């Protein structure tokens, strides 16, 4: 479909209804939607969690919301209101809004290393005490901000210890299930990851509440990559094709924003630098302040990024393209004018026997302060399974199906 | 004069030197000796602020950081906006300087001292915050034989933008002649006077 042209990641092409399939019955007057945002005071030793609801249906006057906070089985904070807004604009407020404001002491703060989690329960109901839906979900409390060139979880400086993974299994090819994301998270843990980028699209939404409960950091990314355009930006310099860029970020943020887990956006992958990119850059920092923004298509430092994001980048040596060089990572840090934080999004590319260097990135990662890591390119190979004569198993890759063009082995980058 | 007629840059330096006292900024931060700084930067300025050859100004040296060396600092940009001020003391990189002039930073190697660390050279650059240029006041002391690891410098001074270059220590030996007892003349150094305590072989590092 048309919708192809901005779905060209470095992944087997395949087709079909490859995720879940439900029906869900709600009430006439009903929950919308709902955002919660945690604010803290200087040391996080008071937080104020933030929630608004939206409803549609019919306003009553006899419409209520709750909002309560759960640690295990012991109830930490509660609010009730009707519905009508604070005062917008002339015109007025949100009728139809709401927003409580939940005060917590000593709140235990949520991390990779500690996924300490809340649960907040939203309910729908009459004045009377009448329930008329509820809705629930899991709730951290941590900051992420970029403060002097440096991103901070909960006031103190991340080292990224990260990993792509691609949603690919050897025999149902894209369809992922619960035993397999719980088998990925659970080794890369043991192996000293802390992170992991969405490659290069929006995960099944069990992968956020996973990535919550055990304690890792997530790149949530938008499906947009457009690498076999010449030039790479034709689509995304376009105004015509921003109608299409805009669904792919927008519903991604209003899916996603309340997961603890995810701590930075990123507009996509290798669709050059256009002026789309810009515009939804701006977007997502003003409906979500909390969180920064990255990309790393025309040169990994346009103002479309908050952070330096390279892809393979050398530790010491320069690849100085036209257009587009890739510098050094130390020298990057120091160009002029240059003050964000270098993270990088794709390094130390694992096909076959590699990671070669690998220590050389580590020992700048710990000398530099705003070097802060990295994500490897990539967890898994991609390979998939064919049968001989005696029906026995073999590994397969491209050209193996009677796909031509193909790339041959260039599917296979995997440490597992 | 010469260095107008022949073309040289020169950073012109305030007699001021206290790297004996403990500590270091002693007499510095002490404003009973504010007159006696003062007059040490106002007249060199007065003198010599006419000398196309003088590009940047400097407080002096091994003095600590001071209260006197951030009012000194801000009197020379007022007087003469033209050219930047330039201080080592007190870490080589404090609010008296507009140019981070280390001295004897390593290229690669970090030397982690308290209150006043010598970065890496590529490392300090891109310390949170930092935006100013480096320009190393004195590296590679050249005292014997010496001067390994030269090239290391001009492969950094080349790659980095804002590395821009820095002074070697230093031009000349500073021995002097002794006549033996047939008149033959010797170079002699510190303690061949009966000069004690002395520095002995110390005062060579030059390059001639
Ligand atoms: O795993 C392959 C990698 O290929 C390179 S393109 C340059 C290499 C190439 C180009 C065309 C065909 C095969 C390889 C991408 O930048 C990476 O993100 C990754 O997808
Ligand atoms: O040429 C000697 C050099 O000595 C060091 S002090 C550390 C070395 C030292 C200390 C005391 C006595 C002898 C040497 C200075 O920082 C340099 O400017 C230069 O004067
Ligand atoms: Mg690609």
């Amino acid at each position: 479909s048309d919708g192809s042209y901005l779905e060209d990641q470095d992944m087997w092409r395949m087709s079909g209804i490859f995720r879940d399939v439900s029906l869900l019955h709600k009430p006439t007057t009903q929950i919308s939607d709902f955002h919660v945002a945690t604010r803290f005071n200087d040391d996080f030793s008071r937080a104020v969690l933030e929630a608004e609801v939206q409803m549609c249906g019919e306003l009553r006057d006899y419409l209520r919301v709750t909002v309560s906070l759960w640690q295990g089985e012991t109830q930490v904070a509660s609010g009730t209101a009707p519905f009508g807004g604070e005062i917008i604009d002339e015109r007025g407020g949100y009728a139809d809004r709401v927003t409580l404001r939940l005060n917590v002491e000593n709140p235990k703060l949520w991390s990779a290393e500690i996924p300490n989690l809340y649960r907040a329960v939203v309910e729908l109901h009459t004045a009377d005490g009448t329930l008329i839906e509820a809705e629930a979900c899991d709730v951290g409390f941590r900051e992420v901000r970029i403060e002097n060139g440096l991103l901070l979880l909960n006031g103190k400086p991340l080292l990224i210890r990260g990993v792509n993974r691609h949603e690919h299994h050897p025999l149902h090819g894209q369809v992922m299930d619960e035993q397999t994301m719980v088998q990925d998270i659970l080794l890369m843990k043991q192996n000293n990851f802390n992170a992991v980028r969405c490659s290069h699209y929006p995960n099944h939404p069990l992968w956020y509440t996973l990535c919550d409960r055990y304690g890792l950091y997530v790149v949530d990314e938008a499906n947009i990559e457009t690498h076999g355009m010449v030039p790479m930006n034709r689509l995304t310099d376009d105004p015509r094709w921003l109608p299409a860029m805009s669904e792919r970020v927008t519903r991604m943020v209003q899916r996603d924003r309340n997961h603890p887990s995810v701590i930075i956006w990123s507009l996509g992958n290798e669709s050059g630098h256009g002026a789309n990119h810009d515009a939804l850059y701006r977007w997502i920092k003003s409906v979500d302040p909390s969180r920064p923004v990255q990309y790393e298509g025309g040169g990994a430092d346009t103002t479309a990024t908050d952070i330096i994001c390279p892809m393979y980048a050398r530790v010491d040596e320069d690849q100085p393209f036209p257009a587009v060089p890739k510098w050094s990572i130390k020298k990057w840090l120091s160009l002029p004018g240059e003050t964000r934080p270098l993270i990088l999004c794709e390094y130390a590319h694992a096909m076959g026997n590699s990671l070669g260097g690998f220590a050389k990135y580590w020992q700048a990662f710990r000398q530099y302060p705003r070097l802060q890591g990295g994500f490897v390119w990539d967890w898994v190979d991609q390979s998939l399974i064919k049968y001989d004569e005696n029906g026995n198993p073999w590994s397969a890759y491209g050209g193996d199906f009677g796909d031509t063009p193909n790339d041959r082995q260039f599917c296979m980058n995997g440490l597992v």
